[PDB]
């Protein structure tokens, strides 16, 4: 029995063109839809987007006076901890930890990301990796925090390598953040908790990735696919 | 009135579930109305099931096997079920059509109650040679047996190409498939074999969506995998 699924979009096509898309896109079943935008984008975003289970997020603000502009604007979700955060801008487990405490305080809905990369999952390396950046989050929480928090894993090792990951290793890194939240945490804010993934999904996968049993929906790119990518999370 | 219903489960190794664990489940669950309830296992794990497994509703079977010898220690051993021909069979092992036509026999001959597995592909569908691929699959087996033999057998309609292609079987199409098994064995066995004959869905079944599967005219039950929720989709067999 799996809670509610998330099915979020990241922009990294025209914003616009996409946004009519899914502003005409029919969608019957109980899914929470989001699309994140950078602080460029986020007014026409708002302004255009005006789809009843679509909701935009913000993505990485650190800052308490900006999170309490974001809020006040009409934005409750942010993206956290991206590859790229970690990798390119240095931004560490605890600075996105804190990141996370933050926007929590403020009344905002996160979906905080958390990922290996090939140089750390071929030294086997994988859960200390992943359990270390969420032992981080967790650090920062209460147990009543949980309600206002979804994970998404990122394979990194899988983004622009050349490794493919199976719905099996989706599921099997999956698992690990269920076991630990369940162990650490308990299991009830475990088994309400939303795990999404992060990696390459497309038409021909995403159901496969979403039938198995840890997988929550899916945080991706912005891009005209998404739509299968909605339908795939029944 | 539609014969007997069959909940047939199939164990893949690699799950995320524990075997053990499903059989205590299932050990405790309560069904109340007549269906045969089949656990199928691999060679390693079939003593454990025989152990443990205890409801009365449930039996056990075996999978693929194909040598006399081993037949007949599965049935002295206390196994009287066999799946046979699913798609990996087909894909991975190299079975084709007429080796699956000899390990029904066999099964057959040595006094199993016999899952045969069949179904097309994407590529199949596409071309549409659903029709000359499915009842050459079963055509196959036919030749082998006798119209009594039939009593002993029960067919799996597995929709491949719906399985891993972000294709999606609706219970129309299983509806479809489904009568175009039993118009053939109608024409070519009888009308008796026909009408006593098991056809189950092999696809995607879950529970928001076996009763829909499961009160179209020509389905029924179920091959599906071992999962907790194999639970529901029994109780979708009323």
């Amino acid at each position: 029995s799996k809670p509610q699924p998330i099915a979020a979009a990241n922009w990294k096509d025209s914003l616009s063109e996409l946004i009519d898309l899914f502003n005409s896109t029919s969608i019957n079943h109980d899914v929470q839809c989001v699309v994140a935008s950078t602080f460029v984008h986020l007014a026409m975003t708002k302004e255009r987007l005006s789809h009843p289970k679509f909701v935009i997020a913000a993505q990485n603000a650190g800052n308490e006076d900006s999170l309490p502009s974001l809020k006040d604007f009409g934005v409750n979700w942010i993206v956290l901890g991206h590859s790229e955060r970690r990798w390119y801008y240095g931004e560490t487990n605890e600075i996105v930890a804190d990141k996370v405490a933050a926007a929590v305080a403020s009344g905002f809905m996160v979906i905080a990301c958390i990922g290996e990369t090939l140089q750390e999952r071929e030294s086997g390396r994988t859960a200390v990796v992943v359990l270390t950046q969420i032992a981080a989050i967790a650090k920062k929480l209460k147990k009543a925090d949980w309600a206002k928090v979804v994970i998404a894993y990122e394979p990194v090792w899988a983004i622009g390598t050349g490794k493919v990951a199976t719905p099996q290793q989706a599921q099997e890194a999956h698992a690990l953040i269920r076991s630990w939240v369940s162990s650490k945490i308990g299991a009830d804010v475990a088994g309400e908790l939303r795990i999404l993934y992060g990696g390459s999904v497309n038409g021909k996968n995403a159901r496969t990735l979403y039938q198995q049993r840890d997988v929550n929906g899916f945080l991706v790119g912005l891009k005209p696919e998404f739509v299968d990518i909605i339908k795939a999370t029944q």
